[PDB]
């Protein structure tokens, strides 16, 4: 029997585990230490959650090690590993409303969006990678023959072993799911560190692995701090790969920590300052809808959010007027209410950061067209914000806000290479977008953009089959698609002479 | 007009460039600094070689950056890039006797072996990767459709950009070629740091890039120290990928440096303590021939060399007797002499390490059956060495010798899992081998060995098409094969709505 | 409501549709023509089944064409097509005992075997191919650029369209499932002709597609004759691909019919005379167990059954002794008796062929060691049979029996190429096998065997992920594995200039 | 020494073999039978060429069989096979002017075009496929494990063996090269039947295989008739695959013949009636140039030639005007004259068909704007032709001309699905094209077009890396690209238990 925090909300009863998940059981942290998780809608404490200590990390890694080396997970057919992950996705679907509601409470996710994206895409992710298990294939290779003898050379794709996954707070279940589904499908075992501020869906997911019959120790979850828990995962001699999503500065530190311990493999999904280039020959009303979406989706807490919009001179003013018209129609409120389409920011410190970010924008000479402030109501709501007259040297032209802040610059009519240059003048390179009806411009622009994803006449169109990853200081390695598996597999070459 | 060090040897007139190669020209280092490269056959100075400074690294990177962004290399068809690399291989083949002679002088590589392997495989490498250029392909992906609209998702494989390659001294031209061929085939430009002690074939290769018509700046080569030149490559803000082959300790430092600068991509080919398991049911005389080769090939200066031989109890004594018989037949001598089987070690400091290594093996109680000493003659020759009665706790059971030292332990008749455990009890995992006529043993052992390559009834059978790389602290990423290309490519996802 | 033949049997009340399945409806054939399906355990009529006429084929093709061109199946996401095929597999699993009982009744499949193989593998097949739907990918190709312009070349994998599937009677549901799963996973629609003698699991399967929510017209099933129904499918101007499994002679006719109509695509899975080579260095008792299985599995009604065993001279006589001992232990009987090892042959005409086949083997000089005749009892049971002293020129050395008839020839101790020659001297090429503990023999023999599958130290080890298909007159194209999809997809090259 | 027909022409001395090429030597046919090859520029006899008989086919097939089974080609490394094919391409390049001149004489190919395309692309083809030799790889597959035991499943890609290649006369050397390069790269040997009317570049190519060191019997070439030589190839019991390019009706007969003999594999590249849809929003002047090329390239003797142009109402008249202006500037003349851009048709019988085709076009009511007639001069020249007012029911809207006849229909402004229906209302499906600046329209049209290739804002843009093949009655299988290899390879599955 598991201890839950119980809550009647959104026409259901939430049953939320709040403890560490180690070796298939929910347990207190060392010293029974706890911390509070905070509801961003009203600022209240949802509940106390166990605070993992170093010895808890070591227990989790040891359970993952044992599950990998001696447990059933390392012994079953790849097909049967697939079946378990497809069952896990089924169980998640059976609990979809509950997961989405927990995500609304914990992260401020608008419930209707959480159901479709945070949760819906997580379910798709497990089903997708479950199908990869018995389709992961090595090669046979026509090497030169040591005559008069013969040679056969094959490769075997094997699991990397014990993995550590460290994730951010913006889509807690979804980021967990993207990386965990690939990690498990490849036959690995894992210790997961959710962001300290958003532990709840991770711990509920942990319970769901029990319902799905995932063997004990295959999945371990440690709410706790990056500087303590995340650090120990990166340092651990028995961890063989870290999958990381978060800030560029933390990613640098993780990669360093991987190097200094045992050269564990690492993948990094880092920040973004993604440019969206909107040409005069686009469909304007549709550009407004998708442009707003590119920024405001999930209250801007989205690594691929367009952090910079370049709008062609002749449509700029009309674009801005229409955006302001639409912004005014947005319903800001409780993420659980059906009319809400803009929820609170994830946590208080992040709201403060956004208020300061916009002050700096104003101070440096950008035009604040609307928003810029906290919404005067309980919780941590921030106004959808539009800046114009943004110049390339400005702080807000360079820094990732990670909030609902549209940052608009003009470019001259007929210019193409000039705007590309400005769009590429960043050490980030996660995503980018272009709106145009012109086939030649679209294809040329997608070639020239220095970003791991280019959207054409859409934005935020991620898919579980489409690889997602950055260039330059946005990191390396892919989440999603077949390519994600390569971060969680090793290749063994076997060469016979006969 | 290029300055050469001319030398009449091996019935040839060598013409050896000795300067830095930057932007298609041979130039002195800053302040005309130089150092001596030493011939290991007699300890003499071959010539002075330019000693690259930080400002020279910056010039080479600048030249690589310009060549990639604006030069011809970034504009030609993939097919035509391939043509140029196939031409480069042809030029290398036209110069193969000269290259192999230079390698004999610089590295002590036995000339007949240098023709076939050091140079022969280098030529194969460029030809192989030249064939990949117009066969590197992305994907089109059946993503969910944003109804009532449609979506197309494709990926493009793009070059990573400016790369740094840092290599060791054991097969100077060949290690350069493995990495450089894959790097260029993927459309990158490069700055190469050969091992300071072995710059000569790299500088002659540089001249061959001119003869093949490789555009200026595509290939830059900087003889010099890792702590200065290599370090600056790892730190440089314009370098986007480092490809590294060398020790585990330098590998850690390189990876950390990649992290702290701009999270440039890194791949690591590190040390090895590769086990070879020889069962009583093997072909014994064959096991002797290949067992000796597994250790003594290229005077043991071979990252995948078997660093432990485990020999089944019932054949152990006969195996050792037969090895000693064959060892006595090996002809030690000048690498340029046709009857030479065993050349000198690469440089003096390494010879010193090997002497100390074997002193320690004797101190700790292993049976020295033969060799262990510097051969009494000029240069840095080391006697082929056999140790028996090696126990798992011993230093020589754990430490990589990187020399011609066969390190033998017994295992009990029938003890498969037990010998496997001992073979895997290392933080290395580069290679491994098994000799047995029994199909079931061979397949089971190859599954269980924790190494990037498993040889079965053979050893040292590498091939330009078969990926080569380690697990655990032997690093990550592959050289050779299609898999090598993945280190030198990035994936851009392009998603349309229409 | 659907009309059923109801039968209380095996603790179940079977509900068996008996009509044609066209456009989601069970309907009588033209003129309400019917035929009898016969129970092989007692020779009784199970029920009457609709007998499809030409106009019925045309209706089925029209329904498939409409389903493909305008129906939901052609509009849903690949992922959602995947979900439907998974759900179909789930429905089949929910009905597995019923399906296995129907197969026991209709084909004489031993119930315990039918559960695990006939039905169990069918379920695995749909689950496997369901996972491929959203992982079918095209390419982006680095073509030469039409300078000063640019080119993008991609491929799209598309369905072929309306398919016809014609299958035999040996594993009715399983052969249906192999082909249909790959067909549907690739996005096609289909008309299936089950063998006339075995229509019942196909018709129950049809009903399961309704329960699973497969759109109307996606699957159509027409019990009836090859010469009428199968012929019209091969001739039809709107059918674009035929997938065929059956005899070599009908395969020739089918391929010819494809040519003469509209050059529709064709894949052919035809006869076998598969050689099993058993060396003296094998595990003998295991060779007896697997050698028996290689012949007797599914009462020999198995296209890959070993049609000749070559047994090395020195073990031949002991091998035969052990086989005879084991053959005597086989329990022949009603497929529903849980201890039955050997069920009846599929239908009466096949039993008669087997009696004649054995009369001919004795006539031409082979030694009948055991079996060779009908078992005296109701139904169509044939004795597990062993022939020795079989020589290469003999009819039974050349002709496929498709029955439980072990056909043994000696080969000389220590010859390998000579036995390989004899094993390869056939125009069939579907499967083959080798038993040996010697790795060198096993690898060499597997290279040299001219057959689409080579088993090593096993037999009949098919897998839904492992491609299955013949060489020479055993046909071409694969069922199962990723390779199977290629028969059901077309490649569209799309080339832009911009 | 080889007998040549010598000819001084185009500032060269041509040396043309004229005999059968069998087992590495030029030999007379049975009975020394010969026939004349005709120069289409003036109708004169170029020379006499050996006329292969049935016994000659049997000799060629026996030579191919021996070369495959026992010769060097079956033994060498895939890498060394690649080297020979690369060397073959170099020899072709060394002879490119001579080959282009021979093709000018034999096929009427304009010399400048012959050099760039007929010959230039043939060289690219051999170099491209040479690169595939050591990159053709099978798989290792994670099948279910027969516990308590283990399984390993791998695939081996093997050659199909002896192949027959039968080709048309439109690009004699190029069609030879497309198929032969893929065939040889996959390790097969071959018997080639050039079109009887165009044997000369094939025979010269045969000589070049000798210069390149291709082992005897690997390439065999038999000038002769399809009804005799081609038929025997399709019938032969030792031929295992036919690669065919030609008419749909001969394709059907070839496939039938493959079926009736030994179910040899077959690929078919058949006719085309390829639609080109030109929207009003395209670049009109570029549409005229590329529209011109789509029809008139290689005097229309081009399987993928646009056989219908659909031009949007509002630009139709202006398009026709501009086309007529450009047609008038075409210089008709001797293919060896540098100012010629429209050469003669390939042979007299084809000229006759083109005359009859346009007579019928006029009879049935289409508007003949220009041409339609044999040019008054010696040889077989045909006036570039433009028809307008072409209606869907008309013979010339349905039947492939394979000549320089532009066939134009209107479609209403803003119609998309309507013109697609009309473009798709054909049993052909080889190529197609769309000109538009609208990205949404271009992508939608490319989805909907029922053809193996879709060109967007270009035409005739083939590439050796881009697969080329038809749908429906245009055949199946690809030439060019990775995909082409699959027609010349078989997959062997090898499954171990251990
Ligand atoms: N590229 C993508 O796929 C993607 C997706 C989502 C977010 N992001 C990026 O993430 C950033 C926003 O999240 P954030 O600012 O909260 O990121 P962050 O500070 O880098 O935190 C990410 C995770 O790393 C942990 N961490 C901190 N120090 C660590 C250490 N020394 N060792 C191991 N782990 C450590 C954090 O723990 P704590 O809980 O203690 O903070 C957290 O769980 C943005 O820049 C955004 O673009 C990127």
């Amino acid at each position: 029997v598991i201890n839950y925090v119980e809550k009647a909300v959104n026409k259901l009863t939430l049953q939320m585990p709040y403890q560490l998940f180690i070796g298939g059981e929910f347990v207190d942290a060392e010293g029974s230490k706890t911390y509070n998780t905070i509801n961003p809608t009203d600022g209240s404490v949802i509940c106390q959650v166990s605070l993992a200590q170093v010895s808890d990390v070591d227990k989790a890694v040891a359970a993952a090690k044992e599950a990998f080396e001696n447990g059933l997970w390392g012994k079953i057919n790849a097909r049967d590993r697939g079946r378990l992950l497809y069952r896990l996705a089924d169980v998640m679907e059976q609990h979809q409303e509950e997961l989405a509601t927990i995500e609304a409470l914990d992260a401020g996710a608008v419930y209707t969006l959480a159901l479709k994206t945070h949760v819906g895409m997580s379910i798709q992710t497990f089903r997708y990678f479950a199908g990869w298990c018995d389709k992961i294939q090595g090669a046979t290779i026509p090497i030169n023959q040591a005559r008069p003898n013969r040679n056969l050379t094959l490769t075997k794709k094997e699991p990397v072993g014990v993995c550590g996954i460290v994730i951010p707070w913006n889509y807690p279940l979804m980021m967990l799911s993207w990386k965990t589904a690939a990690c498990l499908a490849a036959g690995n075992t894992v210790v997961i560190k959710p962001a300290q501020v958003t532990p709840l869906t991770a711990l509920k997911f942990a319970e769901l692995t029990l319902k799905a019959g995932i063997p004990k120790g295959v999945v371990n979850i440690l709410p706790g701090s990056g500087s303590l828990v995340g650090q120990r995962l990166s340092d651990h001699p028995d961890v063989r790969k870290i999958g990381f999503t978060g800030s560029t500065e933390v990613g640098k530190h993780i990669m360093k920590s991987c190097a200094l311990s045992n050269v564990k493999k690492v993948s990094l999904e880092l920040g973004g300052k993604s440019p969206l280039i909107i040409f005069a020959d686009c469909d304007l009303n549709k550009a407004v809808q998708m442009g707003m979406s590119s920024v405001f989706f999930n209250k801007g807490e989205n690594a691929i959010a367009a952090g910079r919009l370049f709008v062609e001179e002749s449509i700029h003013n009309q674009f801005v007027q229409k955006v302001v018209e639409e912004v005014e129609k947005m319903k800001i409120g409780n993420p659980l209410e059906r009319d809400t389409n803009h929820g609170p920011q994830n946590h208080e410190a992040h709201l403060r950061k956004l208020v300061e970010y916009c002050q700096r924008g104003v101070k440096e000479g950008a035009t604040l067209v609307c928003g810029g402030n906290q919404v005067p109501r309980p919780g941590f709501f921030f106004q959808p914000t539009v800046f114009t007259d943004v110049e390339d040297h400005m702080y807000i032209a360079k820094e990732e806000s990670f909030g609902p802040i549209m940052i608009i610059s003009r470019f001259a009519d007929g210019d193409v290479d000039a705007v590309l240059s400005r769009a590429n003048a960043t050490e980030f390179g996660l995503a980018s977008g272009v709106f145009t009806r012109d086939i030649n411009k679209a294809l040329y622009v997608s070639d020239k953009l220095q970003a791991g994803t280019v959207f054409i006449n859409t934005y935020n169109k991620t898919d579980v089959a489409a690889p997602f990853g950055g260039f330059k200081q946005s990191g390396f390695g892919k989440d999603l698609g077949e390519a994600a598996l390569n971060e969680y597999l090793r290749i063994k070459t076997v060469t016979f002479e006969y």
